[PDB]
């Protein structure tokens, strides 16, 4: 890693979104003793490297505007052009700030093809870890903009978000999109944030330890058993389950959607084939045609007529197959799904769209499929030793795609992650705020706005009270708002029960927006959140709650009665309440419970019909009131 | 008694036992003479102190009609009496199905059915705890003719009409089962006496003060609805009620599976459909699969359907009138007290009128109408009398044990897979009870190894189920005895599969072989002898091999696992060769024990015999 000339951090590129109305650090590598002078903005700006490789050039703090050039000249000549200065948000989390246009594009179909925001830019950073330490630079990458060329890769909740802040503010936004699915709060968080976790502390350490690492990898891989060899008839028949020529023998009835665990088929895993002929008139013939096939548990090959016209590998992307013009013939044609299914339920997703598109015209394919399973997985330990997964390890996504740009200077940061910490929900109340002060220490910032994603609603609805983990971890986001500079929006209304990747991400950017309008952006009347509790008393048999964040006037969003509150007493053994609005509180009482002491609003995984709103239409946050 | 009396199986178009002699008893009062005019010539006897009489007849060639004339202080005139063979066919729910409930198989069966020579006495449900009762209830010989046909059990016509159209004498069936029911209720006290937990029971329940104060604990020591369908001001099957609140269902399904955790309760589904003009002012029929629990069936806010438990096939038939041109909203009310509510799948959801049909699969809205609280579920409860040991048998057997019969057919054991293992002793016992107690040593009993039912595996595993086919298996080694082998036949959403016919066909082969003479006729499906270990081969050897083994689907023969002494069955490559089957596996190099079949619904069980007879599963380690 010797610089022989001048290297500038990967972010710092052209188009690049600086922010303005702060003194600005431009920063890089070069020889020894390099002269590096800046030609910028009517002036030059001149540094000598110092002997560790590594110049800086403060630069005084700039208006929103642009565009402009910087010429950089030591060894090498450097330019950057179409530079402008607004405000730089910093939008991470897990799979659903990830989530891009591209993979909701029925929905924002509209918004996506009328994108023209040249001044909204992403810089998105590729999944990158080291478990050494905080790395120095990002990944190559580029400042993409909101237009036709780069609107498609956009993360949406990003992308409505800055959509609503540039309408109303008219600065450029630029949008450092640092985010990956499947990950720990632990794993963006610097080492100094976990310091208190011993037994996170220990394993930060071990990582740092190349040899340590390395005997974990070998006794995984020592003990990893071989590959294994398909035993698919359908791959391995003389004729294959997907050649327009076989002939089915042995194959059942079979209902999409569902699962083959309820269709008669116990424990297994494998592969299962499905088949079914449909009827396809001429209008749907020599024009391109588009499946949609729900969610598969886990993998599908999508066979029309012998001829492979879609795949996916695993089991969380919506199926959207594109059919070119050809494959369709008029008359019988014939459909051929190939699941396989490695752990846990296999088949197709119930409340999800299975049809055939062409010419305006659709098939549904719900209903009869004939199966025949290909092969039948034996049980086997899978429990470990595994190797060390990097992204999986505190830290080591802080280290290098949070790290390198503590000093680009941003305006604030997004937040949406909880996902994978509800087996640690309890815990998440400690860990949300370090994170928090963690980032504000390290991009020496302690001013630095923060807001956060409350989880959505997710799963199973129950009937009776009970215990969530994700209402647990939906309270550790409600009161880290004791952290100065922090905001959340509620989520509780736009999730779905059989998707941990929701549609409507434009409700989680546009709720984030509000509060970013209201407290980085000064618009001190409005109203940017749901009622929040506050406060209860008992009165009797009845506790009588109190809330913030009440706007004009608490309303049921149905304008039905009040759902999903609970109450208790001394025991906590929560039974479905009345609650009712009476001024700007919310009266709360069963004819079960004598002595009231406890209530729940939305305390489950998919509250039913969580009703509770201000009239401004932002949902309450769920609570409960005992500790 | 004052008047003569007669047992209610003998009646007027009673088919008496061929071929043997004959009692026929009854009461009167004490010291009255009956005289019986029958066959050109009288007898005579006389009433005991005890208000019993009977007469010995000589045995009869088959034919008919007669005419039986008893004088006493009155007369008593019985007609249509034929002569020919009487079956006992008994056990629980799948011998039960009548052919009105297999009526869309055997429509034309049922509708073709001419033989006024075939009858049936269908006993209706009884028990009796204090021991055997000495008359059956009321009822009647009814023909396998319109009238009566569609009350006859399914398995038992079939059998019947085989039987008749090869043997032309009049049949007769003395339908005597119960569904649900288990073989301990089905067998005399003197069977169960050595099973010391049962007899202790049996005792207990002759005491009626024991029996009452049990249930009077019960009385004591054991929810109000709150359905918002039935409750709010407008009922959800109202036409003028407006959906809110309600979500996404597919048909089928469980809603279990569809986004509803641990709910048992009430929940309302509807569905809005659009019916051409074709298809109204006529008769429509509804099939709506089978439903968890219990279901009301609305269209257009009338009621048009119900059924009280998960059982039932749904068929409800649709007068001209309900269905409208346009637009007509489908409301069905699910109730469901324990286990996965829903609409099981694998069954047929249609609307048919005028060769038309409609489908009720897809997609349907849903509410919540109520969801049952946790409760205690264990009681106490009163002693239900069905379950109880022997009081069936006293109620339901013991009253026919004077009647000539020519022998059994036995269709039970699906409530007795919780005590499989036990099943081995009670089968020989209760054929054993019976034939002491119809005092026929001799007595034929053909039975019926229980079908495949239930998930089907890709692993070997072990199976309840199995153990009750084994126990059926094993009794083979009782003289007199045999087994129709069903493991094709079973459903695997279903305990009531709808294929009667092929049951009641293969007892009949029984029949023919063992009851009728039929010198060659091959009448089983391959049954396991013996087996022999040869390096990593294991031999097996079967009887009843007909002309040849062979697959039925012309496949490699399948469900064959093998295992060394630690008893860890894999997969298994199985070969006919000759009369034997040759079993191995690379994997297992010192083998010990073959299975073939052994699960509760086998994928695929293919090995068959030439006559197209099913092999019974076997398992060679004990
Ligand atoms: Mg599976
Ligand atoms: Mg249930």
């Amino acid at each position: 890693g010797s610089h022989m000339q001048i290297r500038l951090p990967h972010i710092i590129c052209d188009s690049m979104i600086l922010q303005r109305d702060v003194p600005l650090k431009i920063w890089g590598w070069a020889s020894p003793g390099e002269q590096i002078v800046l030609q910028f903005n009517g002036k030059k700006w001149s540094t000598k490297t110092g002997a560790d490789e590594k110049w800086l050039i403060n630069l005084p703090a700039m208006k929103a505007g642009g565009p402009y050039t910087m010429e950089f000249s030591g060894k090498n000549k450097v330019v950057l052009k179409d530079i402008l200065f607004g405000d730089v948000w910093l939008c991470t989390g897990q799979s659903n700030m990830v989530h891009q246009l591209k993979v909701h594009n029925i929905t924002y179909a509209q918004d996506i093809a009328s994108a023209n925001y040249p001044q909204i830019r992403q810089f998105w950073v590729p999944t990158t870890t080291n478990l050494k330490g905080p790395s120095e630079d990002l990944p190559k990458s580029s400042w993409k903009p909101a237009t036709k060329e780069g609107i498609n890769d956009f993360s949406a909740v990003a992308y409505f978000f800055a959509r609503k802040i540039y309408q109303e503010q008219k600065i450029p936004i630029g949008i450092i999109n640092s985010s990956v699915g499947g990950t720990t709060i632990e794993a963006w968080t610097g080492e100094d944030g976990l310091k208190d976790l011993e037994e996170v502390r220990k394993i930060i350490e071990r990582n740092k330890d190349s040899a340590a690492v390395n005997k974990i990898n070998k006794l995984a891989d020592a003990s990893q058993s071989p590959p294994a060899t398909s035993a698919d008839k359908g791959m391995l028949e003389a004729i294959k389950w997907f050649d327009l020529q076989y002939q089915p023998k042995g194959w059942r009835k079979f209902y999409v959607p569902g699962y083959w665990e309820d269709q008669g088929m116990r424990d297994l895993d494998g592969v299962v084939w499905f088949r079914k002929e449909i009827e396809i008139p001429a209008a749907m013939v020599a024009v391109p045609a588009f499946i949609q096939m729900g969610r598969i548990v886990d993998a599908d090959r999508f066979y029309i007529n012998g001829t492979l016209i879609g795949s996916t590998g695993y089991q969380y992307p919506q199926r959207r197959y594109t059919v070119p013009a050809g494959i369709l013939k008029p008359g019988k044609n014939i459909l051929v799904i190939r699941v396989e299914n490695s752990n846990g339920k296999g088949g197709f997703v119930p409340d999800k769209p299975y049809s055939l598109q062409a010419n305006q015209q659709s098939i549904d394919l719900k209903g009869e499929w004939q199966y025949k399973v290909g092969e039948a997985y034996r049980p086997a330990f899978r429990g470990g030793p595994f190797r060390i997964q990097e992204q999986a390890q505190p830290t080591a996504l802080y280290n290098a795609m949070i790290a390198p740009v503590v000093q680009y200077g941003i305006k604030g940061v997004l937040w949406y992650q909880g996902e994978s910490n509800v087996g640690n929900a309890l815990t998440y109340k400690k860990l949300l705020p370090a994170l928090i002060q963690n980032w504000r220490a390290q991009f020496k910032r302690r001013d630095l706005p923060f807001y956060y994603v409350q989880l959505p609603n997710y799963g199973d609805m129950r009937y009776q009270p009970g215990e969530s983990a994700w209402a647990m971890l939906r309270e550790a986001a409600l009161e880290t708002l004791k952290v100065p500079n922090t905001g959340m929006a509620v989520t509780i209304d736009l999730g779905e029960w059989n998707d941990i990747h929701p549609d409507d991400k434009k409700d989680v950017g546009e709720r984030l927006a509000l509060i970013a309008k209201r407290l980085s952006y000064g618009e001190k009347n409005l109203v940017y959140s749901g009622p929040i509790y506050k406060s209860s008393t008992i009165e009797g048999n009845k506790i009588i709650v109190s809330f913030e964040h009440i706007g004009s006037g608490l309303k049921t969003r149905d304008g039905e009665s009040l759902s999903q509150f609970e109450i208790a007493g001394a025991d906590k053994k929560f039974v479905w309440a009345i609650a009712e609005i009476k001024g700007n509180q919310v009266i709360v009482h069963s004819p079960q419970i004598t002595k009231p002491m406890y209530v729940r609003y939305a305390w489950a995984d998919n509250p039913v019909n969580p009703n509770l709103y201000n009239i401004e239409n932002l949902p309450a946050s769920p609570f409960r009131t005992d500790r």
